[PDB]
C-alpha cells in the first residue's frame, strides 16, 4: 500500500473519504483506487474533495 499495508475489499459503507488513497489496480490493465488509513479500495466512488485546483 502507498501509505499503509494492503486494503481489504469494501464493506457495507457510505462514510466520507481519505484523500491519503492511491490507485492502481489487478494485473488486467485496469486501475481502481484504495484509501490507505481506511483500508478500502473502490473503483466506482468519487473523490470527495478537489485538490489545488479548487482549493490551494
Amino acid at each position: 500500500g502507498s501509505d499503509l499495508p494492503p486494503p481489504s475489499p469494501p464493506k457495507p459503507k457510505t462514510i466520507v473519504l481519505p484523500p491519503n488513497w492511491k490507485t492502481a489496480r489487478d494485473p488486467e490493465g485496469k486501475i481502481y483506487y484504495y484509501h490507505v488509513i481506511t483500508r478500502q479500495t473502490q473503483w466506482d466512488p468519487p473523490t470527495w474533495e478537489s485538490p489545488g485546483d479548487d482549493a490551494s
